[PDB]
């Protein structure tokens, strides 16, 4: 029997679970099925990345090019101000999913239109991250050395930048044959040039889009019926939606901010809510019992 009280991971300050026991019975079913069932869908910026570091807000991948040597001071403080706009929305409590749905259309509008402006060369890629502040979360070398030790699928499902998480994953080591990654990649024109972006926008709120979008990989997994999901949003609870077969699913959000208005509303739609938590202790510790 799985017995969470006997887990200090989960005893942890940071970890807030509304249903102990179901949690305990989901955990259990991963446990029965391991490494042959097992699949992962994640979110990327600030689920794998963390949200701050020493009291500072760290980069998504947007911000990684927003604040790069390739983008001039004019454009950095529009880009900021766009974020501190959009942001504020993106997080409101009091608005519905529904009601900040074109305002995130918008903002990804405004900032890609200004990117594409700034014509980020494709080969100057590789250096914006390396000289970048983003950080993974504590305990990545760990998740992804486990999930690609035991060939477990694992599905990146971003509404960020493709190209700069890639760099990001791929610098860091950790971008095994595992690891699929979808999101908003980018157009280059003949001379390396930011032109625009490829495919249908992915946007916080539109997962559920991109989702049933990709039935090519899901519908090979069909055997992989436990699933854990991470996210930091409400939009990533869609994430899992076009998985062929389910069987247990656990949810596990990681919540930034606004805790006090979002915790019940998190804690009724994850599983498992990880508060202001900079490591993937809890996952991991998931994975050692599982595989
Ligand atoms: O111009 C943008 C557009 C989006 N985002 C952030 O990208 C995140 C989406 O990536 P992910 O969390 O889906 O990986 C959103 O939460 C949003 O805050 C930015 O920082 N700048
Ligand atoms: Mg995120
Ligand atoms: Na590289």
């Amino acid at each position: 029997a799985v017995h969470l009280k006997m887990m200090p991971e989960f005893q942890k300050s940071s970890v807030r679970i509304k249903n102990p026991t179901r949690v305990e019975e989901i955990i259990c079913g991963l446990i029965k099925g391991g490494a042959a069932k097992l699949q992962i869908i994640t979110d990327f910026n600030m689920t794998l990345s963390r949200f701050s570091y020493n009291g500072k807000r760290c980069p998504t991948c947007h911000n990684i090019i927003d604040n790069c040597k390739l983008v001039t001071d004019e454009c950095r403080r529009k880009l900021l101000q766009l974020k501190e706009q959009y942001y504020a929305i993106e997080v409101d409590p009091v608005l519905t999913v529904e009601e900040k749905f074109p305002y995130m259309v918008e903002w990804y509008t405004k900032s890609h239109g200004l990117l594409i402006e700034q014509g980020i060369p494709k080969a100057k890629l590789k250096e914006i991250v390396a000289d970048s502040d983003v950080m993974l979360k504590e305990g990545y070398e760990n998740f992804f050395g486990k999930l690609q030790q035991h060939g477990i699928p694992v599905f990146i499902f971003s509404a960020g930048i493709g190209d700069v998480l890639e760099e990001v994953i791929r610098q860091a080591g950790v971008y095994h044959s595992n690891v699929k990654v979808v999101s908003n990649f980018m157009d280059f024109d003949e001379n390396g040039v930011l032109k625009g972006f490829k495919g249908e926008l992915i946007h916080v709120f539109n997962k559920h889009d991109g989702a049933l979008k990709n039935t090519d990989y899901f519908s090979q997994l069909k055997d992989n019926s436990n699933i854990i999901l991470l996210g930091d949003s409400q939009g990533d609870l869609r994430m899992a939606d076009g998985v062929a077969n389910v069987e247990h699913i656990l949810k596990i959000g990681y919540l930034n901010d606004r805790v006090d208005e979002l915790l019940e509303k998190y804690m009724d739609s994850y599983d498992i809510v990880l508060v202001k938590e900079e490591s993937l202790e809890v996952v991991n510790s998931i994975l050692q019992k599982t595989l």
